[PDB]
């Protein structure tokens, strides 16, 4: 399963700068990722959807790709 | 007849970050893979399932493919 | 029919690197395949069993799938 | 009712690599298929019998499927 | 109880380096042992039959004795 | 006779690696044995039955002898 927090139930396109932060915070706990500096993902959803797997790795060499695939799944659903 | 260590013999989604690491050390010896940083995949099982062959290979150029393949086997079994 | 050479007469899980290489050279003769470079399967039976048909084709675009089907056949035995 | 050239009437298991290419040529003519390169089936009959429909289809997208069933007919016969 | 692959059912004394490598894989599987590295036993049956339980212990701290007791039963049987 | 957990109702020869581990815990509660590290017996029942009193004692100087005797009794039941 996946189960996303209440607030993030909406399509990624409408996510606010803060939503994206809650999504990172959530993701960290859910998949037991190493904490990343949220100061690296300052942006809403629209632009986030414009990042390549490579941009994610840049902002987080440890969980970047997991975060990318995660996002890809949330959409594909 | 590929058999996982008994303590890991359950769906990867229930695997903890510790199980993943142990999954790794075991795979190295079980399949004679070029050594890798015991903690190269700091994440739990659910996250592991999100990665792609490409993702595995980036984290481990020499053993990533095989690792991906073992996980795919474990699941498709 | 298809009977393996004497010392390969046991589960591929027990096959060593030298056994795999021996398996290829025997396959070539038994099935009249074009020589395969014994530098493409630098692995043992357990590793051998994680490879997909596509992975076999990757090593050998011409005989790859034959070998893969040979393995499944021997496996079903 | 069809009937193979006298030279190929023995069971596929006993077909040489040369017999396999000859079989493709016979089939290409007898069934009006598009050209079939011998270098697509460099193997003897033992190997041929291991190939699945997809495998034929992979070697010949246009004629693969039909080559497969033609082989099947010879076998059941 | 203890059923060896037909191929390794000859007198241990006759086992080759490869036979021993095979026996180690069979044993790990048959007895749910932790992975055993074959480089710790780069020898044939003639040398294997000379080692003491303490030598197995050394070459393999976690399953050396099981392998020793196993070898004994194979001889007595 | 005694109160063996459900999973250990069968003959030790059929015990799985997990059964062994559970057996050790059961034994330590029943005979107030000093907590032993499961990492000491990574093997299944068939392997357990191949161990001698010295082998048991080797893995557990403190409770080895008692575990061996206890198994002989369960075995004799």
């Amino acid at each position: 399963s996946i189960r996303l927090p209440a607030h993030l139930r909406l399509q990624p396109i409408y996510w606010s700068r803060d939503d994206v932060a809650q999504w990172l915070k959530w993701a960290e706990n859910e998949f037991s990722l190493r904490p990343i500096d949220s100061n690296t993902f300052e942006m809403n959803g629209k632009d986030l959807l414009l990042l390549t797997k490579e941009d994610f790795r840049y902002r987080s060499p440890h969980s970047g790709d997991v975060l990318y695939e995660l996002l890809q799944h949330i959409l594909k659903q």
